[PDB]
């Protein structure tokens, strides 16, 4: 989406402002998206005020007498076409106008030219008429809005496609459709009307994950257009819906309120459930500004800026007790009619700027160089920083967001005011019963316990799903995390923990509407905060979370009665009900069993909200069974609002407290371990755990995640969902109550009948001769590897281990009915034909040892297939086929590797672009044939790549152009893609850099995956790539292996069907990858959708893969997963095992595709009728699983024509194209030559100079050309601009421009400069957005001004001079220089590993803002950091004339005094941090 507003204090109203907002909604085009059309808009919409001239020829037309501004009052009505039903509606909105005490003056049919809809907009285009109103009795503005506002809420429970108030006001009024930005004034005339003026306007473009516009979609809302997204919904939703009978206000009656009835609703979008919640705060008393606030909090923790503002720290500080934030990027423009403002989510995930007049007049949007002002009198150039508001006011006055902010502050103040005044070993029996195994503690609590993190492992989950399995397993283990992909970003929560918080509040929330003057810091409470809290605000009772046999027979009764105890006990006046499973203190063999803690807090959750009484009591859960990271989650999740894990911590009493430890601490085990760190740490442990699962999807507040139910379940049935975690997917549909039951009775079992000495051992972690299955294991994988180096019995092995396992994935569910005679495997296909659909998969150069590395890429591009160069970058010698090999089957130039032919080539065909981007530089860019942009891998969706030190060898540390001994961890957004527009964004650059190169873009499997799809493919991606939670990693958390991701059977179903629907399954061809090691495997995900799959854990077992498990470790013993010579030098392994391996794994399609009668995998595509449910199958745990989700897709029989992609999507016609057209291609070719050219820009110009970077470096790489190309450049400048630029390319914007300047930069330089036309301070003044330099590799970047967020984010190697900055600068920054002459937001440190930076903060707070984790802050020492200094501060001014620049150069002596330098421990010796 593109917003914005624009506003006039000083005239009357113009039409002009109105043009200029139509223009701009144009500039906004590439942020929207169209439909199967390419022609009809996701959206398109304005609000202004009543255009009240414009109306006038309606009333003189009837001679009737026009009411004052304030009492007249419309409403854009949407009706149906169909004359009778145009007529029933009619009568209809006029019935309910009525049924308050206002007058109908009549309706205007609104001039609108259907011509120009495309043609899925014109099929579907309403009736659209104004509605005219008037209060007889002489209401008016505030009264008579909040009238329509009623009235627009009745008519809106007929809501249809067909039936829709855009808006009914006597102050704002809305036009929007299904059009194209620039569309929008053709089809309604009224807005290319001379007569139409306002004060303003607030502009809105759209852009839908789907190809099928529904005009009520539109999008100015009534109040609000809203760009981002909702990422807590459900949450946010189910808590205002409790809300809801319960509304007190200010003489509104219980009659009027009730009216609202419904005013939020799970059905509808985030935007129109905000916009909603939105109006109800504002109608009932409050300013959109103060209702934002108390909507999308501001992160005021930590916030420098807040020091002389204490008021607004308490005004959140009370908030938050009451209303959880609607989380999720957003920037929210909005109007009253009175007020018109902006403001951004707390994070700031969407860019938002802003010029100002010397007449005040005020331009706010997505993009700079939108509306276009004379330059000669701009007074301001700013932008909102996280959280930030701006807005206007009627009575001529803009308001920034100090006043503004402290506006609410100063009122209903109490803030601060108000707050201030509001023994055996029975153990080993518990833990056995409550479902701890001896992994659970020795694997997971153990290390939280003695290190304080969650453990990290390696490879991926190789297990059957809980339901699949027939191991007992936890209800937890059911529920899989959902994270942010396309649609949305998640964020860092080491690197930018200080957003975040685990706050939780225990007293009842009370009326959000009536600010009245009448704490938990972390969901985690230990015995003490239990009591504290059982002393508390309020008595609490415990409710018995368990229930003794035969009598109460079932857990179906126990779990009725809960709920009942639970309400009854709520009505009773219990403000907290604490559930435990140890009532009264013990826990017997005839307490026969609980309810778990999770299925409890979920009932009593639900059972609660649907008696009318959630928002009365806050919940704690009480438990044994709740040990895990992922265990709190779920809980907070379905609603504890806080959790004792009373028999977790008493492991590590246990533990802690018990010889052998104490043991191994007095010599061995880090013994620096009192009972109280273990305890400190085991839940520090926990902390860092849940922040990582709320930034999996990009959550910030624990407050938010609580309602919200950011899991899909796996497994379980309908009415055990609906009873107990209502609204969260679950399509395969498994478990009963009481098949749960029966569960929790396979580990009640064994603790008291039987025999209490150690828990039991699955390896569910890892091989065990014992325990839960595994795809792979250490002896099943050597003899694998035994069948490949030969050319037999060894399949007969492996293929063996192959059959004795069970049940694991879906697809082991399904069996294949042929809808044809068996044919002639002579018929089918070439081996060498299958073969070009494998791909080796993306496995990081870091992880994996070169040795490993370059065997995958020479053999799969024997095959004609190919490889993937995970995120590591690839050594630039690969890139060149190879002479040199030899009769012994070795090349000097690769020693380390054997049995290469003379035809080989180890260079990667697809090139990964992942968050860090470490290798990811131009000449990268064009040796591959196809590009990856990785939102995410299986193993760990919501989270980056990890590469722990030990592994970053010298060589990596050169690739990656990031420091010798330091751990990589990569942040888990894209710092570039914050929604799908910005993913279109980076498809673009690459697409612009490459135009030759497929873009395929990495999703995991979730729910919600089939959207986001639809999306990536309207964002003009050549690939889509769907992988299963179970796919390997050579290091990820524990739990994430374990708990985030679904089965890649759901992914590409989904993903496949969705696409089918919106008719853009051809845009796209699908990549599935998570576990195949099969021929049959290959065969089902071609069924399923797939048409290329992907092998990253065999591909390495064929190499030499045993299955040590040892990846994080770097003792891979077999020189696989390790930089270590000594191992590396064990690495047996050649291309021609690999070659080997896929080739049997063609064979055995082949024959598949013979059993079943086709040709060619070609035929059988999603051709889903071919399978059925498998007739054998039974498990231990459910009777059956509903495959509908897999089974039921668009028929593929005929309509295959979706199979014929285009060869690689175009950006179109593109400004480079013409810079790459004069006599230009002779400063090429004639490798030494100076060019110049001038041109404009507007920002719809993206990725300029991009183009021809690429073109260079195709020829020449990185470093080969020393012509010198200087292009200058007028105007606004839009996304990406410079990126990817190249040495003696020299880029001049005369002007201003957005995001993304230098992204990528490589080398050269980019100087940005005010239009000099300006009587404006550089140094106080926005010039360049957020995310600049990302992941610069070298070149230096000069920008007279202000910059954005994530200034030099990942910056390795890039230089740069601006002149001011918003947070986070330096991110994650590894080298390279950066120097800014002007204030800083805060995390000035974050990540940031080598490199120097330099700053200058007068106001002398610098250090309270810096990321202290690691950086450090020195006055500069150092003659030859000056002498560094100097010479960019010159440099800066001898390319600009920067004033800032040249006011210290003068004096030198002052302003060098206390400034800081900020360095990396790893910069503390060298000649410019030291003497
Ligand atoms: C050792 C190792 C390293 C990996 N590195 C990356 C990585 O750099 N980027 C990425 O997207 N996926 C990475 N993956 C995952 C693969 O790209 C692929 O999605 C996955 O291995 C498929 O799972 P599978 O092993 O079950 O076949 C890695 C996996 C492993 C085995
Ligand atoms: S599991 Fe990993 S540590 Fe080794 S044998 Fe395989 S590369």
């Amino acid at each position: 989406c593109g917003v914005g507003f624009i506003a006039n204090l000083r005239g009357k109203p113009d039409h002009t402002l109105v043009e200029q907002a139509l223009k701009a909604l144009g500039c906004m085009e590439h942020r929207g998206g169209c439909s199967a059309d390419n022609d009809s808009g996701d959206g398109a919409g304005v609000m202004t005020a009543i255009p009240r001239e414009l109306l006038a020829q309606w009333f003189n037309t009837r001679n009737l007498p026009m009411p004052d501004g304030d009492r007249l009052g419309v409403g854009m009505v949407f009706l149906p076409q169909e004359p009778s039903a145009r007529e029933v509606a009619r009568a209809y909105v006029e019935e309910v106008v009525r049924l308050e005490k206002l007058t109908v003056l009549g309706w205007r049919e609104v001039p609108v030219n259907s011509d120009v809809l495309g043609i899925q907009a014109k099929n579907n285009q309403p009736h659209i008429e104004q509605i005219l109103v008037t209060c007889p009795e002489g209401c008016a503005g505030d009264e008579l809005d909040r009238r329509l506002y009623i009235a627009r809420s009745i008519i809106g429970k007929k809501l249809a496609e067909d039936f829709y108030v855009c808006s009914f006001s006597c102050r704002t009024i809305v036009y929007k459709g299904m059009v194209r930005s620039i569309i929008l004034g053709e089809f309604y005339l009224d807005l290319k009307n001379p007569g139409y003026t306002s004060n303003f306007a607030v502009y809105h473009r759209r852009f839908s994950t789907n190809t099928m516009p529904k005009w009520p979609l539109a999008q100015p809302m009534r109040l609000l257009g809203h760009n981002g997204e909702i990422n807590t919904l459900l949450g946010n939703i189910n808590w205002m819906a409790a809300r809801e009978k319960e509304l007190e206000v200010s003489g509104w009656t219980k009659a009027e309120l009730e009216a609202l009835t419904p005013i939020v609703n799970q059905a509808n979008s985030d935007s129109y459930n905000l916009d909603s919640a939105l109006e109800l705060l504002v109608r009932t008393g409050r300013s959109p500004l103060e209702a934002a606030m108390i909507l999308v909090p501001e992160a005021y923790k930590n916030q420098p800026a807040l020091k002389d503002y204490p008021e607004i720290s308490d005004f959140h500080d009370y908030y938050s007790g009451l209303q959880e934030p609607w989380d999720g990027p957003a920037l929210l423009v909005f109007s009253d009619g009175k007020i018109v403002g902006a403001g951004l989510d707390r994070n700031g995930l969407r860019p938002a700027r802003y010029c100002i007049t010397k007449d005040d007049y005020i331009v706010l949007g997505s993009e700079a160089g939108v509306v276009d002002l004379p330059e000669v009198d701009i007074v301001e150039k700013g932008r909102l920083a996280p959280g930030q508001m701006i807005a206007v006011d009627l009575a001529e006055q803009k308001i920034l967001k100090n006043y503004q902010i402290k506006q609410q502050a100063a009122q209903k103040y109490p803030y601060g005011e108000w707050i201030k005044i509001q023994d055996a070993q029975t153990v080993l029996q518990q833990q056995a019963a409550f479902g701890y195994t001896a992994e659970d503690v020795e694997m997971v609590v153990v290390p939280m316990a003695s290190q304080g993190k969650e453990p990290t492992f390696c490879m991926g989950d190789d297990t059957p799903l809980a339901v699949l399995s027939h191991k007992p397993r936890l209800l937890y283990d059911y529920f899989k995390q959902r994270f942010a992909q396309v649609t949305n970003p998640p964020i860092d929560p080491l690197r930018e923990n200080l957003v975040m918080s685990l706050a939780m509040f225990l007293g009842k929330r009370g009326n959000l509407l009536e600010p009245k003057a009448e704490k938990l810091r972390s969901p985690l409470v230990n015995e003490v905060e239990l009591q504290a809290i059982k002393t508390g605000q309020l008595q609490v009772a415990e409710v018995s979370t368990l229930y003794d046999l035969d009598g109460v027979n079932s857990l179906e009764d126990a779990l009725t009665n809960l709920v009942k105890t639970a309400i009854a006990t709520v009505q009773a006046g219990a403000e907290i009900l604490v559930l435990t499973d140890r009532p009264n203190g013990a826990i017997l063999t005839e307490n026969q069993s609980f309810i778990p803690p999770l299925l409890a807090v979920g009932a009593v959750h639900h059972h609660l909200i649907r008696a009318g009484l959630r928002l009365k009591a806050s919940l704690i859960v009480d438990t044994a069974q709740c040990w895990s990271t992922h265990h709190f989650a779920c809980l907070v999740g379905y609603g504890a609002s806080a959790i004792c894990p009373y028999l977790a911590l008493e492991s590590v009493r246990q533990w802690w407290l018990d010889e052998k430890t104490q043991k191994l601490m007095e010599n061995g085990r880090l013994d620096r371990i009192d009972l109280p760190t273990a305890l400190k740490n085991y839940r520090q442990s926990v902390e860092a755990g849940l922040f990582k699962i709320l930034s999996k999807m990009g959550i910030s507040l624990l407050a938010s995640y609580h309602g919200a139910q950011i899991f899909e379940a796996i497994g379980l049935g309908a009415e055990l969902v609906e009873y107990a975690f209502a609204g969260t997917t679950s399509r395969v549909g498994g478990l009963t109550i009481a098949d749960v039951a029966g569960e929790v009775m396979v580990f009640h079992g064994m603790a008291f009948p039987e025999m209490a000495k150690k828990l039991e051992n699955f390896g569910f972690v890892n091989y065990r001769p014992g325990g839960e299955y595994h795809m792979n294991s250490p002896e099943m994988s050597k003899s694998l590897h035994k069948a490949v180096a030969a050319y037999y019995d060894h399949y007969e092995l492996y293929r063996q281990y192959l059959k004795d396992r069970p049940v694991t994935a879906l697809r082991d569910l399904l069996d294949f009915n042929a809808d044809q005679p068996a044919i002639s495997l002579e018929e089918v296909e070439s081996v060498e034909s299958i073969v070009k659909r494998f791909c080796t998969g993306g496995m990081s150069l870091g992880a994996l040892s070169r040795e490993a590395h370059e065997t995958l890429a020479i053999a799969m591009n024997r095959l004609g297939a190919k490889s993937n160069s995970g995120e590591g970058g690839e050594d630039v010698v690969r890139y060149l086929t190879l002479d040199d090999v030899d009769s012994e089957g070795n090349s000097p130039t690769l020693p380390h590797l054997h049995g290469l032919q003379n035809g080989d080539t180890a260079n990667s065909a697809i090139k990964q672009i992942a968050s860090g981007r470490f290798g990811v530089t131009p000449e990268y860019l064009m040796s591959g044939k196809q590009l990856e942009i990785k939102m995410a891998q299986g193993a760990k969706p919501g989270e980056g790549g990890q590469l722990p030190g030990k592994k970053v060898s010298e060589y990596i540390a050169m690739l990656r152009r990031s420091k010798p001994g330091v751990t990589l961890i990569s942040p888990p957004p894209h710092h570039d893609i914050y929604s799908i527009e910005d993913l279109a964004q980076l498809i673009y650059d690459l697409h612009q850099i490459n135009p030759e190169a497929q873009v395929s873009v990495k999703l995991v499997a979730e729910i919600g995956i089939g959207t986001i799809a639809a999306g990536v493919a309207k964002a003009n991606a050549d690939i889509i790539q769907i992988s299963g939670h179970d796919g390997g990693t050579g290091a990820s958390p524990l739990s994430s292996i374990k708990h985030a991701g679904s089965p890649w059977e759901l992914g590409v179903t989904e993903v496949h069907r969705v696409l089918m629907e919106n008719q853009l399954r051809d845009r796209v061809l699908l990549r599935a990858d998570g576990g195949l090691k099969t021929g049959w495997d290959v065969v089902m995900a071609a069924l399923m959708g797939a048409e290329e799959y992907g092998f990253g854990s065999i591909a390495m077992i064929a190499e030499g893969c045993i299955m040590a498990r040892v990846c994080h470790t770097n003792n891979c013993p077999v020189g696989v997963a390790t930089q270590q010579e000594r191992l590396r030098q064990r690495f047996k392994g050649v291309p021609g095992q690999v070659v080997n391996f896929f080739y049997f794994i063609a064979e055995e399609v082949r024959s598949l595709l013979a059993h079943l009668g086709y040709r060619s995998l070609d035929d059988i595509i999603g051709r889903t009728d071919l399978l059925k449910v498998r007739s054998d199958v039974q498990l231990s745990k459910t009777q059956n699983l509903t495959l509908d989700c897999l089974l039921n897709l668009p028929d593929t029989k005929q309509n295959r024509q979706w199979l014929n992609h285009e060869p690689v999507h175009s950006n179109g016609p593109v400004l480079d194209d013409d810079i790459l057209a004069d006599p230009d291609i002779q400063e090429a070719i004639n490798h030494q030559t100076t060019a110049t050219k001038t041109y404009r820009l507007v920002n719809t110009d993206r990725t300029v100079g991009t183009r021809l970077s690429g073109a260079i470096a195709k020829k020449y790489g990185n470093n080969g050309f020393e012509g010198n190309i200087t292009l200058n450049f007028q105007g606004a400048a839009g996304q990406s601009f410079g990126a990817f630029n190249l040495d003696g390319m020299t880029l001049h914007l005369q002007g201003e421009a957005n995001d993304y300047v230098g992204k990528g930069m490589n080398g050269g330089e980019i100087v940005i400069v005010p239009h000099p036309q300006a009587s404006f301070a550089p140094e106080d003044n926005v010039i360049i957005g957020n995310t600049c330099l990302y992941g610069a590799t070298g070149g230096n970047l000069y920008a007279n001004g202000r910059a954005g967020e994530r200034f030099a984010v990942r910056n390795s190697v890039g230089k740069a001079v601006i002149e001011g900055a918003g947070d986070h600068c330096c991110e994650y920054m590894t080298g390279g220089v950066i120097v800014v002459l002007g204030p800083v937001g805060r995390n000035v440190g974050a990540g940031m590993t080598g490199g120097l930076a330099y700053f200058l903060d007068e106001v002398g707070d610098l250090p309270e803002k810096i990321n202290p984790e690691i950086i450090t802050l020195q006055r500069i020492t150092a003659s030859k950091g000056e002498e560094q200094l100097k010479s960019l501060i010159t440099a800066h001014v001898e390319h600009t004339g920067s004033p800032k620049g040249k006011a210290i150069l003068a004096n030198w002596s002052d302003y060098l005094g206390k400034f800081w330098q900020a360095v990396p421990p790893s910069e503390k010796d060298s000649p410019e941090a030291n003497n």
